[PDB]
DNA sequence: GGCTTCCTCCTGG
DNA sequence: CCAGGAGAAGCC
């Protein structure tokens, strides 16, 4: 889940929480990433005020604090009827005043649910790069945070360092979009193909969000996909068989053709 | 930055 | 029949 999957959760369910009270949380496995913080066991009669997003981080606001869900590799969350059963991997719920709940399923458990007073200061959220859909995210940031690199523009790409949400699926799709060789040198991309690239990736992330994200009801964005887990398949350009790679054992694809 | 690691569930081979 | 693949900390 990247940042369209967790953009398209937030959407879902906020509608749902916000102007509703949590009752409590119910943990039925609190081993997550990190243990499920103090602050939601506790957790009793809280009004969420907003559902917001920082990166690949969900935020619930609460009077006298913060919710922080991540969904790490296998996580996902559902707003249920009501007294739902839950199934073996549906490790945390909200039970809302509303009947409804929020459910958390997550069987690898790479995911996390945390609580902070203020957003500010430290956590997980501090030293994270730059929305990528923020004016902050530039051709000119792009180009600058890219002259000291040494290595490959698709793993600077997943850096949150450089910039936050942009994970295996959208770092191959964005490059193939700009037409830009995913082994190439970070340093050795010019001013305008930095340029294109934070442009091409603005687009392709606001595209995935606006079909609901990819599905590995699911998403619809899977079937608009060019490079990501096509080997072997033609490029839907150039008919050209898509070729896999990898960097730091992820996962790349690309068009030996279309990207250079 | 690259590699490995947490954890469980399919599946391609 | 099953090893291998499927975010980001915490090493380097
Ligand atoms: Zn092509």
């Amino acid at each position: 889940p990247e940042l369209p999957e967790v953009e398209t959760s937030r959407r879902g369910i906020e509608p749902h929480l916000v102007g509703a009270t949590i009752l409590h949380a119910v943990v039925r496995n609190g081993r997550l990433r990190w243990p499920v913080s103090e602050e939601i066991y506790r957790l009793s009669d809280q009004p969420v005020l907003s559902v917001q997003r920082r990166a690949k981080y969900l935020l619930l606001e609460l009077p006298e604090g913060w919710i922080i869900i991540h969904l790490g590799m296998s996580g996902s969350l559902r707003i249920l009827p009501e007294e739902l059963p839950p199934e073996k991997h549906d490790h945390v719920d909200l039970v809302m005043s509303n009947g409804k709940v929020l459910r958390y399923t997550d069987p690898r458990r790479f995911g996390a649910w945390l609580w902070t007073k203020e957003l500010e200061g430290h956590n997980v959220l501090t030293h994270l790069g730059p929305e990528p859909l923020s004016d902050d995210f530039n051709g000119e940031y792009l180009h600058q945070k890219c002259a000291k690199k040494k290595t490959a523009i698709k793993p600077w790409l997943m850096d949150n360092k450089l910039v936050v949400g942009v994970g295996n699926i959208y770092a191959s799709e964005s490059l193939f979009a700009a037409g830009i060789h995913p082994d190439r040198l970070a340093s050795s991309l010019s001013l305008a193909e930095c340029e294109l690239l934070a442009r091409v990736i603005k687009a392709v992330l606001l595209r995935s969000i606006e079909q609901g994200g990819t599905t590995l009801k699911p998403g619809y964005f899977a079937q608009e996909l060019q490079v990501y887990g096509r080997k072997g398949e033609p490029c839907r350009v150039c008919g050209t068989p898509i070729v896999a790679t990898k960097h730091a054992q992820r996962a790349t694809f690309y068009c030996r053709q279309c990207q250079k």
